[PDB]
């Protein structure tokens, strides 16, 4: 009955440093939608945890030798018991680690500065002018690296080519959409949040696919099922919809 | 340490009635790639099983009230412990049941009678003449019912419309490709097998996506993990590639 190791990274509004005048330490340093989720699971399931930020600051992708990085690596290597973060359940990652049932559903879409009236990814694929891209070693990059659709094959061709098109993280990518003629391939529910705070930014097109965020565990983890079940209970009483509204509630445009 | 209930259905060359002069009963009635897989898992993991054919003869899809049928229903309702069959791991079904790690990877493609030189699904979507379709209440139908791609949205529009375009099973669909101007949306590894036996049939286009076949269990099943691990062991020694060659080895064209 020890404290579980939780791996995570910084992403508004899922995991953040809470603001204080004193210097925070431990779990107390963190807040956000996933912190509220983790707290709720800990309570329902009766466990405690120590939260640790993944050292490379990545979600996780396979390299060209088949090696993982990011939080995925952390679970593979059993350095963490859970990955609590906006981690995308992909069948590609399901060969290295396990997921709980999804706690949020989102799609890939396009974040872009209002102005040039593009309306779809076809518009981007067919031109070099507006540069686009994704977060390096994330699920949105991999989705493009793996796709058989000739549009997304065409788009990945472009990100593959350009050195500056694959950004280190979400924050840096949002910055590029604000300071360059640049379109960031991003996840839907984050686009929602971003475009509520940043009124010169908008979503382009609708969803480019459908997927879910899950809690990551090593393969054959004994908490996988307990967590899945609690997440489903929370979901059926629409608590997760309420938790989402709490952290997405913002100004307006 | 009781015998597990296995749910299954008839599909060449995964599950079949073996040929005998006497009347078979029990597990002895069955043979095929999945039978060989089930046998191997039983041996590695030390369990026994009673195989039962799902009464409605379906893999499983949600109706318009959210209700499941087929083998998916069988696991939900705990009538079976495992689904051993060419069952497609879809995130849609992962809300009702669990999957093991995949034992085979396949994509959707098009099975069609050689003649009219179509080369892609775009060709089908854009015309009414050659009728196409899929197996009713299967993963390939659902994939079309759920898709956001305007081509597959267009194709699903057509299957949705036509009463005869959604076939009862694989067998009946293959029959329609042979006796009508008709293209069956099917899974890759089955197309391989079919087109080796039936030389007026061919595959049109490449893969339309990527996915896997897994062993289905109810949610939070205690064999899910044991089975996943054994399947991975089998896979790393490339036994599953050998098992596949055993059942796909056929004449030629
Ligand atoms: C919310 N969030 O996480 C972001 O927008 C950051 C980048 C995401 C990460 C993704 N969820 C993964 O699991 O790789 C992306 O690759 O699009
Ligand atoms: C091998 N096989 O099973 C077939 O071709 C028959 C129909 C498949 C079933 C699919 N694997 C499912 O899990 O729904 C399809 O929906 O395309
Ligand atoms: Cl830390
Ligand atoms: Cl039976
Ligand atoms: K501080
Ligand atoms: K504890
Ligand atoms: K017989
Ligand atoms: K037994």
């Amino acid at each position: 009955n020890r404290s579980l190791i939780v791996t995570t990274l910084l992403e508004e509004p899922f995991v953040m440093f809470r603001k204080s005048d004193r210097t925070l330490y431990g779990n107390d340093r963190f807040e956000g939608y996933c912190i509220d989720l983790l707290k709720e699971l800990a309570h329902i399931l009766g466990f405690s945890y120590e939260i640790r930020l993944v050292e490379d600051g990545k979600y996780g992708a396979q390299d060209d030798k088949g090696q993982w990085n990011g939080m995925v690596k952390e679970l593979i290597d059993h350095k963490a018991d859970l990955a609590v973060a906006p981690l995308t359940i992909t069948h590609v990652r399901e060969k290295a680690i396990d997921f709980s049932k999804p706690f949020m559903t989102l799609g890939v879409s396009i974040l872009y500065r209002k102005g040039t009236p593009i309306d779809s990814a076809d518009d981007l694929a067919k031109q070099t002018k507006i540069e686009y891209g994704a977060v390096k070693d994330g699920a949105t990059m991999t989705f493009f690296k793996k796709s058989k659709i000739s549009t997304f094959e065409k788009m990945w061709a472009f990100m593959s080519s350009k050195p500056s098109a694959l950004v280190k993280n979400n924050e840096e990518g949002i910055q590029r959409t604000l300071t360059a003629d640049y379109a960031l391939l991003m996840e839907s529910t984050t686009i929602e949040y971003i475009t509520q705070r940043n009124c010169n930014l908008t979503q382009i097109g609708g969803l480019i696919d459908s997927k879910g965020y899950g809690i990551g565990t090593p393969m054959g983890s004994p908490y996988r099922d307990k967590i899945t079940i609690a997440i489903l209970q929370l979901q059926e009483e629409d608590k997760l919809h309420i938790m989402k509204e709490k952290w997405w509630r913002g100004s307006g445009c």
